[PDB]
Formats: C-alpha cells, structure tokens, sequence
C-alpha cells in the first residue's frame, strides 16, 4: 500500500547521458549505438539566440569543433546534422551501454520520467506529464538541456522529451527524439506564452481510483453523472473534457473497484463544486492530474 | 527554474538488487561485495510471522536454502547469519557493479530514495523522508521487502533504509542496513500504531525557501517573530520545534534570499493560522515538508 509519484529506474538512461560541447557552449547529449543527440542550441552563443539561423550557424561548424565526453572519455565525432531542432552527432563508437529503445512522441496527458543532467552527469530523476497546453512543469537549470524524457516497458526505453527551454512563467519546452517541439514552441529567445493549463480529468480520476485502491474514500459519495452533465461541469474548471475513450481506458480499474466510472466522475463533480474541505487525499490537498491509468495499475500491480 | 520532488538517480542501486527465496518466500536482496542483504523475514511462513522466534527458525536453514538470483544469474551462497533483523548472504562472488558505499543510519527529517523493487527488479524511484514517528510514507507492495533507500553523494551511494514491513494505517517501517529498526517497530504481525506524524518544520521552511527562489512570493508577509513565538504556534500545529541548530543550518538559503530566518518562519506561522485561502506553492495545497535544506540547495544547484 501507498501511492507515490514513482519515476521509471534511471540506470538504463544514465549509461547514456553525455557532455556535449561547441565553442564555449556545454549541454547534455543522448548516446544510443553511434549517435548522440542533443538540442542544436548548443551551436549558438547567448547572442545569437535572439533570432538563430541554425542552418548559417552550422556551417561554421566541423565535426571536431563538437566535443562529446562519456564520463572521462572523449568520444571521436566522424558527422553531424541537423534534424528539426535537434543535432545527430555520429561517434566512431556505439555506445556499449545502450539499451533497447525507440523513440515515440507523446500525446498530452502523458507521463514520463525525466534525468535531469548537468555536463552529462546525472542530478535527479521525477515524473513530469506532457501538459494540454504542450509544456512540462519540470526542475531545469541551465547546463541541463539535452536531459531527456522516457518511459521503460520491461527492457526498452521509449524517449519521449528532451530538454530544449524554459518559459517565462517557468514551464518547459522541449522536443522528442526527432527534434520537434511539443506544442507551438521554438528554439528562440523570444515572446511564447503557454496556453491554458487544462487539468487531465482521465488522469484525477486514475489518482481517485488509487486514492480508493490504497483506503482513501471520504469523497466517495450517492451520486452519479453522464459525460455530458460531468462535461459541463470540466469546462467550468478547465478540465479535459471527459471522452467514452477515457472511461473505457479506467475500465480496468472501474472493475478492479467496483466503482462505475460516471459514479467517479460524480465524486470529481462534487469535489471540483465544493474542494476538498482542508481534507487530503493520497497526501494531496489538491487533485493530482500526472498520473496515468496505465500508471495507477503499474504502481497498483507491482510491474518491473 | 521549478522546484520538483526529486530522488537521485537509480542506476548505482539498480547494479545491487537481488531475488532472495528461502522456501517459498522471495523478496529483494542487496548485494555488496561479497555479502547479499535482505530481511531475516524471508526465512518465515505468513504463520510464523504472528510470533516468530528467528534465532529457532534460522536453525533449521542451511546455505543451500537461500536461492539469491542477481537477473538471471543464480549466486553460490557459502555463508549466512543474522544481524539483528537482517541477513547477511556471503556469496562466493564479488558484486561488479558494487558502488562506492556506505551505511548510514539517518535522523527524523532527512530525506532518501526508494528503489522499489519486485523480485530483484527495480519497479519504480520516489523520494521520502524518515519520518519524526520513524515510518516513511512509500508505496510497497507484497514482495517489495528489501527495497532500499539510499542518498548518492557524487560517486558514494550511503543506504540508509531496507524496507521491512507496512502498518495497518499503510505507513512503513523498515531497517538501516545493520537491521536496527527505525523507531519501535518489530518484525512481527501484531499491533504496531505509528505516533503522531509531526511536520518537520526546518523542511518546510526549506522549501518555502525554494518557492521564493522559483518565484512563488505570495505568501512573504510585512512580520517577524522569535524562535519561542514560533514554537508555541508548532505546538499548536503538530510541528517539530524550531531550534537555532535548524536556523544555522537554513543559513545558506537565508543569504542566498536574503530572508532572514525568522522572517521565513513569521511567514510559515501566518500559513498555519490562515491556511493557503485556496492558493498553491510549487504546484502544492499543503506545506511540504519532505525536502532538507540540503535537498533544496542541491536542487536550486544543479549538483552532480
Ligand atoms: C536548458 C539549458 O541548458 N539552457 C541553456 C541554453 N539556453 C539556450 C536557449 C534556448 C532558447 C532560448 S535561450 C536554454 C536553457
Ligand atoms: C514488504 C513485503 O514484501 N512483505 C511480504 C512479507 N511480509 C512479512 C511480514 C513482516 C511483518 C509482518 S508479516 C511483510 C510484507
């Protein structure tokens, strides 16, 4: 019993985390078999990040002005280029600890883990979820881009974020593996506002089934709701609007419970009317939005 | 910028769980050079758990009853004893991927990482605190008894939890790695109640700390008080008295802010009389408490 925010073990990623520097410039590169990958910010002084052109700045660029270090060790960089916003440096080594993987692009309302790194050195690890709004609420301070976003099914590593950039409201932008941004962001010191932080209502009632699951049960009530009528309600609070394919997706837990999914909802509705009361839920006093259904039954089930 | 609740990276930990089955009862091992540790409950039946006398019980096992599986590879097991309420498993071969190591025995209010893990593999990484009533608040299934927690200082991995047992309010108790429980509890199933769970105030003024540092201000107030007008509204509250060895050591974060101490607990105090009126501080409704001012340091840092 408990429920906690779990991130995925890191050991897998951390046998992949690099230092990648260009000029005076030093951030975090990916090393999976020959290629390490890192944001293509790393060609750019804090000058020319006003209004970059990567492709002009690249030019000026060789293979050996792009210095890649693996712990202590240098690696020799025999290519570059450039795919979206991120670099592919080609190394004359695969990397002996790479493990399965692939690279996915995550859909709002995800969750992943994030290695945060400094000059290629693990700092931490925590859970994020790809928001609505197409931002992350991380912890990144600078030297930290080119940390990277992952979920671990058994042995393979899906990388889903790296690490690009910060807002002004202190939120995170960053890119997947093929180096394009989640949501409307760019790789420039310029205006990017985040749109409106929308609550992933699929995600609070996962949390309410693992509050249940783990013997937090005070909001449990009489009364059910439709989508509709609950729908009405979520828009009032910008919530996600609740879709027949988030209920069948908390069908598992639905049954695992005994708790219909709309009679959840009918829970959500009254605690979004009336708060929480100074009460607390799974030691939260405000609804927890990041974790996943496919979350809740991991942690619930115990998977490795 | 962000201020997350974030373990150390795994990877170190991950190299040292084991599978550890005597009979037909498995759990997690650690293992360190040549020595596999676990809790001297694997040697139980669920009957012997309501009264066991483990120096009786252990009589009746012999090496060749200990099956210690590191992934798929079984280790010879040449020695065995207990120490206090764990095992020591000699094994015939070194761990290669033993880290630099320590046991610590850690105070209430520090901080570590839970590697949870299920039959020698790793689950999942949160963060907790060692608790003023010496539980933890984690999330441990069946089968997760052996799971440690552990800080990383750069290269030196200092385990200071093994994980041993749930009470019925679903907090946990467990070992240091020389056996020796934290608080009063016992490897038995009979009737534990935890004391009362007190906020460790010198965390949560970290933390407030933190949230001025990443921009969160609201609750910066015109007041100061002492350290004994503090300590009667902690009273009050159900949290930890402020002493001058917690003001020493928030030092650091005072002259990063240039909040004087008291002036930060003249804020907390105000929190605790008037609540938060329905506002949030990084991302929390509540006073967190489970982040050290080492941990905030760090973090604000970016430490490798
Ligand atoms: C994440 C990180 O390390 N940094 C330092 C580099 N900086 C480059 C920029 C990208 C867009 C605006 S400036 C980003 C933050
Ligand atoms: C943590 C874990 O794996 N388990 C299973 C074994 N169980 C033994 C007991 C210890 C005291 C009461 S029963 C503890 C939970």
């Amino acid at each position: 019993s408990g429920f906690r925010k779990m991130a995925f073990p890191s050991g897998k990623v951390e046998g992949c985390m690099v230092q990648v520097t260009c000029g005076t410039t030093t951030l975090n590169g990916l090393w999976l078999d020959d290629v390490v990958y890192c944001p293509r910010h790393v060609i750019c002084t804090s000058e020319d990040m006003l209004n970059p052109n990567y492709e002009d700045l690249l030019i000026r660029k060789s293979n050996h002005n792009f210095l890649v270090q693996a712990g202590n060790v240098q690696l020799r960089v025999i290519g570059h280029s450039m795919q979206n916003c991120v670099l592919k440096l080609k190394v004359d080594t695969a990397n002996p600890k790479t493990p399965k993987y692939k690279f996915v692009r995550i859909q709002p309302g995800q969750t992943f883990s994030v290695l945060a790194c400094y000059n290629g050195s693990p700092s931490g690890v925590y859970q994020c979820a790809m928001r609505p709004n197409f931002t992350i609420k991380g912890s990144f301070l600078n030297g930290s881009c080119g940390s990277v976003g992952f979920n671990i099914d058994y042995d393979c590593v899906s990388f889903c974020y790296m690490h690009h950039m910060e807002l002004p409201t202190g939120v995170h932008a960053g890119t997947d593996l093929e180096g394009n941004f989640y949501g409307p962001f760019v790789d420039r010191q310029t205006a990017q506002a985040a749109g409106t932080d929308t609550t992933i209502t699929v995600n609070v009632l996962a949390w309410l089934y693992a509050a249940v699951i783990n013997g937090d049960r005070w909001f449990l009530n009489r009364f059910t709701t439709t989508l509709n009528d609950f729908n009405l309600v979520a828009m009032k609070y910008n919530y996600e609007p609740l879709t027949q394919d988030h209920v069948d997706i908390l069908g598992p837990l639905s049954a695992q419970t005994g708790i219909a999914v709309l009679d959840m909802c009918a829970s959500l509705k009254e605690l979004l009317q009336n708060g929480m009361n100074g009460r607390t839920i799974l030691g939260s006093a405000l609804l927890e939005d990041e974790f996943t259904p496919f979350d809740v039954v991991r942690q619930c089930s115990g998977v490795t």
